[PDB]
């Protein structure tokens, strides 16, 4: 039949048991607390940081939101990471993507203390995670797309998955850790000659392009499973995924739906990528 | 069609050996005497032997060669100190340590203690993590290096290719998918629990074989015209040297093929030797 990959639930289920784990650490004088860093007033990444710091509050997380300037230099943005990263009380440091041009994205994500890196976007990080390590910080998308396959027994270990995409935020983890999980991996992006060539022989495809309607009926078998990270506005100001989802969930054994898919379990991910940075303060 | 093309590494490596010759020529006349560092633990024949060649090219190339034979059953702990010491000696532009390490020493711990910047064989987890960002300024794993080098000094354009990567290691396989991605090609990782290998191999314009397995690409695996890289090596019991390539077979289809051996081989070999020349000319 078909069956949805609710992120929603599952992620609720998640910020309970976070709630639990703050009291004790805020009890043993760990109070749980992410610096989220704004550049400019982008009213989408404003969007995606309002949930980020209503997320914290809902689970007992102190939230620190820097809403700084867009026009703001490479020095003074480095120079607040670097008081954060000395700062005890503060457990993680997450820069919202993206950010001026003006500035070295790389540097940036670079200079955040690596145990503090809740996104995982520090190269070490990204090393270890390309190493098959957990010995680090894992980026929260790709991670809540593992956790929520995992939630329903969907076994990984030898499937033919195609990874539609590939960027450092999504694309190029999320292939790393399904090859982690043992299974094949082709990642296809803007330059992949034939997608459907890719996608009609896959068992799961991972759609993570910023393009609307771009998975289709005809390029999926019967019983794949789909997971859609993409988000796209239309003028109807609804917000849709990369999958065209009438016509792609008639023919999925599993499919995210969009909204309340992987949205939900990405901001899962930093929560629990913050708590276990508070954890090891003891 | 086209006469099929000889991938030739052996070539390509001894015109670099006299780049670097140069380079080094030109490096000690400023005082610096570009050195590698090479830590072998153990008497395994075949890591002997790669030691040996590792030492003789860096001598034919003006590259200063240390070797620290250290006994089968040393310590965690020993390694770390030397490889500390190691990391301090600025005479010492790179330091590699031979793989496989003994059972008893955990490996990863013991490459991410190489100072990063000392880490010519790119292990390092910020080195693999540079590489994975698409920062290909830093130090890149030597065999997959290699072969991106030696397509480059075909003018093999990879930009929207279909390319196959069988074998999925740190060594070869992870980072070699990294780089054809970085360099605009479509890829597919396989290894040993793909369920079907043709799914992905009959089409593909490029494979880079990288298994240890001998045989596991035959003809009837490949479409006309494609381009093999065959990074195997084994023995078979004639004591002849084969890779992972049903050459003959193989290489009648192929537009461009990887003999074995004298085509990765020496390129891995002359990509260690670049990292150790790049490491001690950063000293400008
Ligand atoms: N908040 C969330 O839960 C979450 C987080 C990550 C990203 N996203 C969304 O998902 C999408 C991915 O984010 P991103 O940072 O990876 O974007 P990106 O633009 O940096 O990367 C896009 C990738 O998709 C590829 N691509 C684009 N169009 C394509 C096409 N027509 N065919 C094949 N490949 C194509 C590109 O080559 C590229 O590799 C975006 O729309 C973003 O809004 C959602
Ligand atoms: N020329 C050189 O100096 C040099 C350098 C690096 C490695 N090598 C050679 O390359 C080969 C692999 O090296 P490695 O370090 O990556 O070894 P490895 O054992 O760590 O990795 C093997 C990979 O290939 C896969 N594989 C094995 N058998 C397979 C099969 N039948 N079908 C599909 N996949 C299979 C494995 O699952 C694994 O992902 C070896 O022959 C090694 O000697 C050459």
């Amino acid at each position: 039949a078909m069956t949805l990959l609710d992120g929603k639930a599952l992620s609720a289920k998640i910020k309970e048991e976070l709630k639990e784990k703050n009291q004790f650490l805020k009890s043993k004088g760990i109070e749980s607390c992410l610096a989220v860093i704004l550049v400019g007033d982008n009213p989408a990444s404003q969007t995606y940081v309002k949930s980020k710091a209503k997320a914290c509050e809902e689970c007992g997380i102190k939230s620190l939101v820097y809403h700084l300037n867009e026009n703001i230099t490479q020095n003074e943005l480095l120079a607040l990471i670097n008081t954060l990263n000395h700062d005890d009380s503060v457990h993680g440091i997450l820069v919202q993507l993206p950010l001026p041009d003006h500035i070295c994205k790389d540097l940036i994500l670079e200079s955040i203390i690596s145990s503090k890196d809740v996104d995982g976007f520090h190269p070490i990080n990204v090393g270890y995670l390309n190493l098959g390590l957990e010995s680090g910080f894992l980026p929260c998308t790709p991670l809540g797309v593992m956790k929520l396959l995992k939630a329903y027994e969907i076994d990984l270990e030898g499937k033919d998955a195609v990874i539609i995409g590939a960027s450092n935020i999504v694309g190029r983890p999320m292939a790393t850790m399904l090859l982690n999980a043992g299974a094949t991996v082709s990642v296809c992006h803007i330059k992949t000659k034939d997608l459907s060539l890719y996608t009609r022989q896959a068992d799961l495809i991972i759609v993570a392009a910023g393009c609307v309607n771009l998975l289709r009926s005809d390029m999926v078998k019967e019983g794949v499973i789909v997971v859609d990270v993409g988000i796209n506005r239309l003028e109807s100001g609804k917000i849709v995924g990369d999958v065209d989802f009438e016509e792609v969930s008639k023919k999925s054994s599993y499919i995210t739906p969009v909204p309340g898919g992987v949205g939900p379990m990405t901001i899962a991910m930093l929560l629990e990528n913050t708590v276990k940075s508070a954890k090891n303060r003891l």
